[PDB]
């Protein structure tokens, strides 16, 4: 994965971290823009950042927690909403 600052994550519209990336940071709750809905397919995850992610905008459907970089997030079945939070198990 490309280098990413500890408190940040970068979403890509291709698998394997290809193409231009969109950077988000700890403290952001994001409903993905209409034009980018379901279009993110990999994510570089910074050392102190954690992504809480949902298939649907209303925080339902396939659910994921990503604490490490993901080369393929196809399995969430179309990413629509996520939060970037401090990377802590508690
Ligand atoms: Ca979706
Ligand atoms: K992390």
């Amino acid at each position: 994965a490309p280098s990413v600052d500890p408190t940040k994550v970068i979403f890509y519209q291709k698998k394997n971290f290809e193409g231009s990336g969109d950077t988000y940071a700890v403290g952001q709750d994001v409903s993905v823009p209409g034009s980018l809905n379901d279009k993110y397919f990999s994510v570089a995850v910074g050392a102190s950042a954690k992504v809480i992610a949902w298939q649907h905008y209303n925080e339902t459907g396939h659910y994921r927690e990503w604490t490490t970089s993901q080369a393929d997030i196809s399995d969430i079945g179309g990413l629509s909403r996520f939060r970037v939070v401090d990377d802590d198990t508690r």
